[PDB]
This record gives structure tokens, sequence and C-alpha cells, in this order.
């Protein structure tokens, strides 16, 4: 797509592409463009199906003013959901592409991870809390993410200290108009998600519900703290991963307590996974209890620490 190509979204706002960075470009509004881009445009084929799933999520859930009301009521410094500005179709060389105009963000956490994709314990716990805030909000709004992992956490651009959950490509409306999906194992559609982190429900082909996002976040924090998960050697074998995950949850808390090196306790992560595994399929997580598990002293959250000293 040429720099300067002008996109018109469904609301009739016009967007001029910048430089590429699927395909993702800097973007500016035609009307009152700032020096510096605060928007990006994500582009994919119209048939491109994950972008459409994303569009549904963002259009339904990422309402700037609703988030603003939530942040204020819940006393959050921020919520790690990127803002959504518009969507539409554009044509280039005979084909029609769907695009979404999104808040500009910075670097993904996979890139800025230390030794063997690890973060300092304080950073792990804070990331967990920030994600619980996102989960509570999207869950309240009938959606689950299904794919929390470092590559889908991005730091802000305009605010580089804030962390954002992105890529709602596997997001799922689990409770459309308050009707919670039924539990059904589909043995034709098992083992979806990122195999390293996906939930047992996903392994069994069960429609994602709230507990699955909490479970996945638990696997993530264990991976971020300890540096590799018990199934590291099994990733090309989904069944074996399922088995390893089953055993880990079945043998909590010790499965997790034992895994940790002498430095970094998994006490918080163990109890987190205990809480997560206690949930019924249609059950609402105790997000406040979970946040407290990760922040036992109730410290204010401060800068994320990505330092690498000595490695
Ligand atoms: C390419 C770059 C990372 C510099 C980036 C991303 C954004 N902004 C937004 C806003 C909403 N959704 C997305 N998707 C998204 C998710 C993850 C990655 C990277 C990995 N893994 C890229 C894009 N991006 N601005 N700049």
């Amino acid at each position: 797509f040429p720099e300067g190509k002008v996109l018109d979204d469904m609301e009739g706002n016009q967007w001029v592409l910048g430089k590429k960075i699927g395909l993702i470009y800097l973007a500016f509004p035609t009307n009152k463009p700032e020096k510096d881009a605060r928007h990006v445009v994500k582009v994919e084929y119209q048939e491109n199906g994950p972008l459409f799933s994303e569009l549904k999520f963002y259009q339904r859930v990422a309402k700037k003013d609703c988030i603003k009301k939530w942040i204020e009521r819940k006393q959050l410094d921020y919520l790690g959901i990127p803002l959504f500005y518009g969507s539409g179709l554009t044509e280039f060389k005979g084909r029609s592409y769907r695009f979404m105009v999104m808040e500009r963000l910075g670097i993904d956490l996979q890139k800025i991870s230390g030794q063997n994709g690890t973060f300092k314990k304080s950073t792990v716990l804070q990331l967990g809390i920030r994600m619980l805030d996102v989960l509570e909000y999207i869950h309240e709004n009938e959606y689950v993410h299904g794919d929390i992992k470092a590559a889908n956490l991005l730091l802000g651009y305009k605010n580089p200290d804030q962390v954002y959950l992105a890529d709602y490509g596997l997001s799922y409306r689990y409770c459309p108009n308050g009707n919670h999906k039924q539990y059904q194992e589909n043995p034709r559609k098992g083992h979806n998600g990122t195999i390293e982190f996906t939930s047992l429900d996903a392994h069994k082909g069960v429609a994602l519900s709230r507990r699955s996002d909490v479970e996945i976040l638990g696997y993530c924090m264990l991976r971020w703290l300890c540096g590799k998960l018990p199934w590291e050697q099994n990733l090309k074998d989904p069944v074996a991963v399922q088995t390893a995950k089953t055993n880990l949850l079945d043998e909590l808390p010790q499965s997790v307590l034992k895994w940790a090196p002498s430095g970094s306790s998994c006490c918080e992560i163990a109890q987190f996974l205990v809480c997560a595994h206690s949930l019924a399929y249609d059950e609402k997580p105790n997000y406040q209890a979970l946040k407290k598990i990760l922040n036992p002293h109730g410290i204010p959250l401060g800068p994320l620490d990505f330092s690498t000293k000595g490695q």
C-alpha cells in the first residue's frame, strides 16, 4: 500500500497511510493531523477472518467513553485495551481489503524479554494484575481473549510505561446477551490457541469461557518467571501438552512450587493457578482475590522493570 493512500472508514472519516511497520501502517487523520502519528492501520484481506473477529471485539468492547467510565469507577490508572477509531474496506489492485484504525502502540514484550523469555518477578506479578484488569473488563462485556502471551502484550507509544493486551484474533463472545455458552467438547476442533499457553478447555475443543483466560494467564506468568514450562519439549505434540497441563493443575500447588529456581518463589503463581482451577465452566473469576494473590502487600504499581543486569 503506498504511503499517502487515503482510506475512508465506515463513519466517513478519512485516514492517510504512513510507513509500514498481517500488514500494519502508521496512519493520520486527514483533518487536524498531528506532527506525529498516534494511530495505526491494520490491513488484511476482506476474507481475512481473524481481523473480522478483532473488529467485532473492538467495535463492541473498546468504547472509549465506556472504558473511561469504568477506569474512573474502578480507580484504575489505565486499562490495557488499545483504542479503536474506525474500520472499513479499501481496494488495491482489484482486491478489497478490510482495515481497522487502532491506537498506536510500542514494542511487544516478547522482544524485550530477558534470558529465555523471562521477566523480573515484580514485573511478572504486575503484568498479571494489568491483564486481570483487561480480563475483568472484556469478560464483563461478553468476550474472552484466548491468546494471552508475551508477543500479544505491547507497551504504549504515547504512554510507554503502560501495557496493552492486543490481538483479539481468537477472541470469543462467550455470553452473547447474557446467554453463557454451553459446555460441549468438540473433538473435531481441539487444540486451538497458542499451544504453549492455551487452556485445557481449548485442548478439549470446549468453547472458551472466563476460566480459560485466567488459566492461560497463569501459564504465562509461570513461563515469564521460571523461563520454560514443563512441556517446553512437547510443543509440536498438542496431546502431550494437554497431558502435561492436566498433571500440573492436578498436582497443585506442589507442581508449581517445585518448578521455581531458588531465587523466585512461585507461591503467588501457585495460589493463582489454584484459584483458577477451582472455577466451574460458567463461573465468574474472583478478579479481586486474584489481583491480591499477585499483590499481597497492596503495593502501588509502578514502572515495569525490564532491566537485564548481569545476564
Ligand atoms: C507493529 C508494532 C508492534 C510496532 C505496533 C502495533 C501497534 N498498534 C496496535 C494496536 C492494536 N493492535 C495491534 N496489533 C499488533 C499486536 C502485536 C504486534 C507485534 C507482536 N507480537 C503488532 C501488532 N497493534 N503499533 N505498532
